[PDB]
């Protein structure tokens, strides 16, 4: 019935091999954990080399084969989609939970138990995070900038996390409008090597990596009237093509972003009418311009009217490190912003782009959910301390599964020190004792000095959503996988 | 999970293999370093043989496989894009920094440290360059010609660096206009074997490697009226094609540069109207002509008008070593110049072209940033001397990483003498002592006499930007790579 | 990083292998050297067999692989382009310079030295040639015919060098017009086996290897009116095609050279109008006819007018060894000439064609540069004698490199006797002593009697440009290659 | 540098291998030499089997690989083109000259010598042939028929050389017109098996291997009016096609030779108009008909007029051995003739065709050059006898090369007897002595009786041009090849 060459294991052998696949992913990504966490270098299918610490990025790009190892990718994806940061935290916990669950299966604790106890400990772990969760101002600059900075840490970009946090919190506050719902789509991440990271800046409008299609065209437009065309400006015959150009002018348009192409003839006449134009504009960028300037994306040029034009105070072609770009700035009421990233090298600003991708996310999460928790592994410590006592209260077979859950949660404290160059064993003893004695806001690992400290006092904080979604995805993926005792792959 | 055939190392083994890849590049390119540095012979994918010393050129063309060895290519690319010269300096420092960092990892200094100490030493190294940096006249002929000459040295072209420096500084000053922003794009590098390098000259206008499309056409135009066409002059039927030719004449045009083709029929009639014409004109050259003559690149010939024509005092077809070229000279207010390079052989003028590509760049860098530093490894000596003391002040684990940084910086002094045929060990002892005693402007290696001298006194100087960008790219690439403990390549 | 299968050597091993490649070329081509030099037989990609002594021809056609061996090809190409003759002299010197440079590297003289000393000796070698250079009449028949003859020697064609020199000097003087600039393009080399080399003749006009397209056409035209058409005379329908023919007649044309085809119908009607016509005329030959007759190459037949016709006293179809050709002779003021070569066999007249290709070149070089030097290795002897003393004056490490340069220059004297069947060792001792005692114009090798003689007295002379460009290309290529310590070839 | 698999030899090894290649050709073709020489059987790429003695034919068709062996093919080609006969004589002498030259190189005589001495002996050998050359009547029947017959001998066709000589001398005299220039192109060689060689005949006009395209057409035309069409008589629609036919009749044409096709409809109507027609007429045969009848080859049928028609007294379709052919005979003033060859078999008449191809050539050579020399190896004997004495007079190294030249020339006497079944050694001693004593016209080999005789007395004579071109091509090819010391073949 079964193809020869495929491998099939049963009982503890099915569970050992399949679980181990997930454990491998955790042992890989655990190196990125923490404010003093390390980085990875990933090379895509084109040869392009990426320097990043983002766990979801690592798992998405890398080539995993086994379904169970692929499930931790799903954990990373839900963490990215909902939170942005904590993607490694979610995976490594899920893998460690799998690791301890396999040791538990090895001790001959029936799969019916490990599923139950892990479910119990995970349901309590969620309550515990919500229990210690401290209410903060949704739009409070200070706590938002502390989120932003701690998000950036553990990445190559942390060298200048302070300048980044400022423009990232302002970027979110700019586009969010009301209080609130934050959508990371309205905050564009542009990067161009040159200068330092301190030179990174926020542009109140839309910045596109486009150029003025003709040398004769104006390089600067004031009190700009922006038109958004999606139909290519390409017409057989000079009369018909110039008609299209004339209609743009007739609507009062002075700036023209075309999603498709612009014929050389149209570029020429456009220059004569004092209209600045860019071709091959990203469809997404067309929508950013519509939101920012209030410009209307129109299909037929015949349909373009003055009512379809958006406003921007300045539309100007500027060179950054030689490469020309178009800044659409000083919009009346923009709903989209762009952050142009600077840095010493292309690979550095790639990491900065990943640092701000996470940071700008989690800044939004706290504006939506006005609860925050202490970072530096402080939560996970609180979770292990209580869930160990929980295990004792539950008793029976379930206590071993809850003990395995709680012990697995210490992978974060454990690796926060490990890759920070601190002794994992010694630190965890000092931290766990420090928590039980000093309290909840008075513990966790300070990987920056390499000792137990007060995470909350030192502004080492992460949104509640980070840690809640991390536990949810991580623990639910484990408790789900613990039910699976058969893997069937189609040919 | 992982493909069999791919190799994966962990801990000190991941770092050893990956770092070594970068170290190989440095050991290769270090041979080009210095005013008495050596050259390389690179053969492209077509069979063409290139003689060059340009580090970025070596790394761009050669076929590197490993990502880490590719990062030093990125270091060379940012050095080229921003500076022009010092591309080998940036790579070899980055590789040596990697070399000493690996020795440091071998001594069991946690990756969390090597990243920190290198960051500290690099941040100080930048300040130190800015600290010793001497303010000079942005447009000062003398200091600009000293930059130009020292840039040319270490290359086959140094035999005539004096004649080259003159036309290179004048080339920059010509196109820069105001004080200032220098763009290397407005200075064209043409090369044609014949005569010597002394015969190399600057043409105040645009020189293109084009010919007069018909034998009947004038070979010389005075008080020329230049038209720039982008649409090919090719029309079915004689009446329609001659109409296009008639319109060119009607606009008052006497010179015609077509980016595309010119039909044989149009060439014939053009000759009858006394219009000189060239086909297949480089699109870039069309823009050079527009900037120089003030000619307007027009799409439709119907649109060509007298207002679109540019002016040049002389447009003439001249043979250099038999091959005919078109000189567009004596423009009113040209924004573009061309330097025609002469020399004993095609491969020699290829090196001269690379020598002036670097020289014309760094001449511009000093006009933009009015600070200059002494060359001949004098800076790197200043850096090692201070950063060693810095290491002692810092203490702890960081001091070893800073000591490795400072010691690695001596690769420049070290190889400046090595490939100059001087004893690296003896010279470095005499130079480093000479710096500490005599001062900052009173040291460095004089590879020309093969002894410690006064680099600043002898006019052995390089722009601050050269050395600052060299350290920035080199040290930041190292400190970045030191964070990476996992390489994942897609299939 | 590096492909397995590719070979990489370092230090003295990189230099040994790479230099040797160039040395191989020199050891090959040295057999052609001298007035009594030998020949080579080269077979192209089509099977065609060529008998030649031309060094550039040998190197261009043969299949060299190594870049360094390819550089000597570039040396041969610049010698051909600028001079014509001396192409083997330039390569063999470059190779010998490489040979002695490798022996010098083997003795552990740092590459920084060999580059310097060779540069010094080469710069002096140029001055020395200019120093002994004797001023002669630019258009002087006698000295021009001595150049021509000595150029022809060392080739199969030397048997009749006297008849060849006459028509070659007259060929140059004919087309050069003013004093002067000589372009070898205006002197066509035609060859057809039959008779002897003495029967070779110069045609004051243009000789093309074309035939009268119709049997009915006149075979001879007197006071000819020549039209030059580039558009094929091929038109659907008899009325439209005969119109084209009628217009040719209408312009007054009696001779018609079409660059493209001629329709059978047009050939028929052309014969009825007494118009002689040839199809598939080489585009280059169309330009020769334009220059000679003053005929205008016209595109559209509609555009052909009487003003476009050129004049020739005689246009006639003549058979030489059966094959018919068209002679366009007795032009008013021709700027182009053709030399029809005769000889006992096709392979013999191929060598004669190569002998006159070189001879007609170097005759022009002396008209442009009115300085000449004694041949038969007399210069190279003068160079070795002085540069040995120069080496002693320079001292230090450089003296060994200058000694190697000067000794390498003796490859010409050395092989002039070697392949002449004279003892290289004995002759060189007698010649070098004879120079030092008797003077500069009183030495060199007379390979014709096989003894030291007076080269200048015996009319064994070559243009200064021959020897200057030979040293320039040869020595500069060496001094360039001596800088290269890395060869990187793309896949 | 050099491809592995290719072979390269130097010095005496390069010369041994390369020369031997040529020597092989001579040893092959020497079997055809002499009036009693033998034949070869060559099979082409189609399977067709050819019986011939023609040396040029043997070398052209056979597949030679080595360049040096290919040079003897060039010797055969120039001998054929200029002379016709003596093609084996030229090659075998060239090969033997190479053979003795290799023995001379083996004795360590420098290549500089062998080239000189062979040149000297060859230049004298030419004078010697011209010296003994006897003036004869250019158009003298008798001496022309003796040339013709001796040309035919050594071939299968010699059985009937007397009948052949008559029509071959008459064929030349017929077409030559004035005295004179003979072109073998105006004498066509047709062959058709049947009857004997005695039945071979000359047709005063043109004989083509064509048939009457329709069964209804006349088989015989008297006082014929011949039209020469090159455009195919093929037209859509019956009216348009019959118009073409009507115009032929309208011009007065009764005979129609079409170079291209004739439509079945046109053949039908042509038969109704009493016009005889043949399609697919060879383009060359169209020109033969134009020359013979004075008919004009016309392109457009519209252009055909009565003035374009040629005259022939008789145009008739005749069957020879069943196969029908068209005889165009009794022309007013024909410039072309055809000789229809008969013989017992197709392969026999193929040899007869080759016998008359040579004979008709050399008959012409004597009409152009009114000097003749005795055959049967008498010349070559005269050459050896004098050049041996010449060798002694010259002395030095050259005497050995001249001795080798003179001795090699005896290959003709040597093989004339060898393949005639006579002792080469004995005959050569008797002949060479007989020459020295009896004189120049009183010697040579009579292979017919197999003894020394008087060649001139017995009418065993060949044109001077035969022997002069044989020596020229043979000796000059040797003296050329002796200069070559390197063979370079492209891939």
């Amino acid at each position: 019935v079964l193809p020869e060459n495929m491998k099939r294991y049963m009982g503890r052998d099915a569970q050992r091999m399949n679980i181990l696949a997930g454990r491998i992913i955790a042992e890989t990504v655990r190196s990125t954990l923490g404010p003093k966490g390390m980085d990875k270098m990933l090379v895509d299918d084109l040869g392009d080399v990426v320097v990043t610490n983002d766990g979801v990025t690592i798992l998405r790009e890398m080539s995993v084969e086994h379904p169970a190892a692929k499930m931790l990718i799903e954990v990373a994806k839900t963490q990215e989609k909902e939170v942005g940061d904590g993607t490694t935290t979610a995976v490594v916990v899920a893998g460690e939970l799998l690791r301890k669950a396999e040791e538990l299966l090895d001790q001959n604790v029936h799969p019916t138990i490990v599923v139950k106890g892990y479910q119990a400990a995970a349901q309590k772990a969620q309550e515990l995070l919500k229990t210690i969760a401290c209410e903060v101002g949704a739009q409070d600059k200070e706590i938002l900038t502390k989120i932003a900075m701690t998000s950036i840490t553990g990445k190559g970009a942390e060298k200048a996390k302070e300048k980044l946090a400022e423009i990232i919190v302002e970027a979110v506050s700019a586009v969010v409008d009301d209080e609130g719902k934050v959508d990371k789509d309205l905050i564009k991440i542009e990067k161009k090597s040159g200068a330092s990271i301190d030179d990174t800046e926020l542009i109140k409008g839309v910045l596109v990596d486009k150029e003025r299609v003709s040398a004769q065209m104006p390089k600067k437009v004031t009190d700009a009237k922006i038109a958004l065309l999606n139909c290519a400006i390409e017409e057989t015959a000079s009369e018909m093509l110039k008609d299209m150009v004339a209609e743009i002018k007739a609507s009062g348009a002075n700036v023209l972003f075309c999603q498709k192409g612009i014929d050389d003839l149209a570029q020429h006449y456009l220059a004569k009418e004092g209209i600045v134009a860019a071709r091959r504009v990203k469809k997404s960028d067309m929508e950013k311009l519509a939101k920012a300037t209030g410009a209307n994306v129109i299909t037929n040029i015949k349909d373009l009217s003055a009512q379809d034009l958006g406003d921007a105070g300045l539309v100007e072609e500027r060179k950054i490190s030689g490469d020309s770009m178009i800044f659409v700035e000083e919009c009346k009421h923009p709903k989209a912003v762009t952050m142009l990233i600077r840095g010493t090298t292309e690979h550095v600003i790639e990491e900065v782009a990943r640092a701000v991708d996470d940071a700008v996310g989690v800044v939004g999460c706290t504006i939506e959910d006005g609860r925050i928790v202490s970072g530096g592994g402080s939560t996970e410590v609180e979770l292990s301390m209580k869930l160990r006592e929980y295990a004792e209260g539950i008793s029976g077979r379930e206590q071993l599964a809850v003990r395995a859950f709680a012990d697995a949660l210490e992978v974060i404290p454990r690796t926060l020190a490990e890759n920070a160059g601190l002794d994992a064993i010694e630190i965890l003893v000092k931290v766990r004792a420090a928590h039980a004695s000093n309290g909840n806001k008075c513990a966790g690992l300070n990987v920056f000095t390499g000792a137990v400290e007060d995470m909350c006092e030192n502004g080492v904080v992460e949104p509640l959503r980070v840690k809640t979604q991390a536990i949810q995805s991580a623990a639910e993926s484990t408790e789900m996988l613990l039910r699976i005792d058969d893997v069937i792959a189609a040919e």
